[PDB]
């Protein structure tokens, strides 16, 4: 139903020397997958798609600490679309905090708080990347608890991985191979935030940016 | 330095001079600060921030009321400055979420909601980011909370500081703009979920104050 | 009829340390007058105003070598407005080269070439700054020669100076004091091109950036 | 390096994936290069340009057919790199205007119009900027003209190089993207004054080729 921009397993992304990359990350990356500008353009069409469905009303729900970058960009584009409406349209930003921990055995989620502003509203879940689908599934049954009118998921990234298949996202920026990516929205123990593009972390970068 | 001082004298900018959404044509008095002006100042603030806190870790803490547009923007420029460093410097981004109470007759009373492991701040260099400071009571009482977790040093940055007799004297370390004692909306400041799509800082008109009130 | 954003003689512009300025220009400027971002915003409203009048058709006329920056920015905003039209709208960019020389006595203008694409069209003259008004007056009688349907002038800058008063511009970005400005569109013997803001050149900068 | 190689294999991007003006909904086949992608590559090109020509003067010469969007953009990124230099490095920006003839069956025949004091180029470091190279005949004969004024060194930069058997083998020094042998519009390439407002490089469809023809 729109798998988004499909980046296939075969020969993925771009050679490092084709784009501008912070020099201090020269050894910490393997290839580049999605240049920043390309993320921007897709995010724009995405915002157009969100208004089609949404817009009764809209509550955009950010996932805190981590997800702020993509949320901000997605919302900037929506604001950009909203400037031309003949009646000014109310829009509410919301926030859940959510942290995950490496598991022996079973998944660990630590949630969020104060979600009164959801009752009978159109709620958009914004995520950064979908791998196992647990974050999405958690955010789901959580908002379902507060009796909203509508619920969609938007996620910049869907990884091509084994999952329980539970709730397939409604809006997908990019469908990428099973590789570990950083930059743009995704840090690695606080590094790569200054990296605008989504790139594959290398082995040098993994060992260098400890934890 | 008190930032870009916008005078009581001749206020800001006539409305037809800049691009504004048709649906607010009636809901504003003046433009104080066009979007591009906010960006240019913010770029400078970010430079100023790296001068005093650069190299060291820094934890960027966003005072999160209704939105964080300013924070997002300050942090993009800061990330842009860090693109050059020989060593990549880890940047910790966090949020402290505040819910609004008694309207605004006593803003010094904070009710923090998004207050995860506040003890991360300890022994760390904290930059606290705010969008507007008015009476100064929110911040001064937020400072009291943050300092009890003993950071290595705290600096505050505010896009806008309002020049009011109702001020309790608290001055941020970094000021974007010092503005007249009038109620503003736009860029980062919403009004009952409105003006989110307004790029500029403009004074809210009375027909707009009434059309959009809770 | 819209004097544009009036920057008065009294206490003009901003202190240098309030904005980001290339370090190698630290001594070469006095104050800053119009930050880049501010130029952008005004240029946007300007593009909106141009479409009101123009749009039958439109030929935007750039003044070559010098004027490319502002033209490009003004046109980018117009393109941005044109995306939403229900019928795609043809737009023609044109070019005259024009150079001036310090005068003994009388003005020197060296013109341009190939302006067949003007007959019965709506022509916009784009300039960078208006001081004496000779450039504007020259561009005027020049296009008048090719029997256009319409003629307007847009200029980012109008200086508050003695002039022959001949043809007052239709669109004006900013009305600035009688000071010598550089940056954004205005170089000084090839310097300040990397400067985004319009600032007053200092005496140190004048003597340093020779000729 | 032949730039970002876009394959003959799977072309570019489906139209509904990106934002495109409604009035061209029918006039395109595929998107090859979204605007943001063009910006990111161009940023890199500019870096590459300063590596080999940095510090020295450089005269940036724009091959000006219908527009100069690419040139303007390359030069903004170059100016952005020069913001850091200890000495400010003077940059000379010039244009060489070419009018189109015999349609395009013999593009090697240039007719230069905007050719002011060509003898400025002499003893100077020239970067020649072009938006697309197809058969390569325009450039190779432009090179012959420019070299007769004996510069100190000439480099060429092209946003797009088309991979065609009709190519005479000329390769620019700097390539943005190497693309399939299909007729493209958008970003910098207009079609009879159309697609100026199209941000992306997209293949022109046949219903668009006909609706917009001279
Ligand atoms: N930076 C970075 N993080 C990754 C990546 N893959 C997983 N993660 C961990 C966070 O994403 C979890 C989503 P889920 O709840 O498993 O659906 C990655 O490719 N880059
Ligand atoms: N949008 C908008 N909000 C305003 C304004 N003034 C106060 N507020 C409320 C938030 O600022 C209070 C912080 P404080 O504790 O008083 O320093 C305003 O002029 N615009
Ligand atoms: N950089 C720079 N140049 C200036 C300035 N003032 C004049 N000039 C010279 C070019 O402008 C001539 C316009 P005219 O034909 O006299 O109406 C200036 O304040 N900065
Ligand atoms: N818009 C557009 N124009 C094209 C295209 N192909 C050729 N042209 C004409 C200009 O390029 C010719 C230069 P050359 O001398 O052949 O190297 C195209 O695919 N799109």
């Amino acid at each position: 139903r729109s798998p988004g921009v499909v980046i296939s397993d075969d020969e993925p992304g771009y050679d490092l020397d084709l784009f501008c990359i912070p020099n201090h990350y020269a050894e910490d990356l393997e290839r580049v997958f999605i240049p920043h500008g390309l993320i921007m353009d897709r995010t724009e069409r995405l915002a157009r798609d969100v208004m089609k469905e949404m817009g009764g009303h809209i509550v955009a729900l950010c996932v805190l600490k981590g997800g702020y970058k993509f949320f901000a960009d997605l919302l900037d584009y929506i604001k950009a679309l909203n400037r031309n409406s003949d009646r000014s349209i109310p829009m509410t930003v919301d926030f859940i905090r959510l942290k995950s921990y490496c598991n022996q055995s079973g998944d660990i989620k630590v949630i969020g708080d104060d979600l009164s502003t959801l009752t009978g509203k159109n709620v958009l879940i914004v995520e950064d990347i979908i791998d196992t689908g647990k974050t999405m599934q958690t955010l789901l049954s959580l908002v379902r608890q507060y009796n909203p009118k509508m619920v969609k998921v938007a996620s910049l990234l869907v990884k091509r991985t084994p999952r329980s298949v539970g709730y397939k996202p409604d809006f997908v920026g990019f469908e990428i191979p099973d590789k570990f990516v950083v930059g743009y929205a995704l840090d690695y123990n606080e590094y790569f935030r200054d990296l605008n593009h989504v790139c594959v972390i290398s082995e040098t970068g993994k060992a260098k940016y400890k934890a």
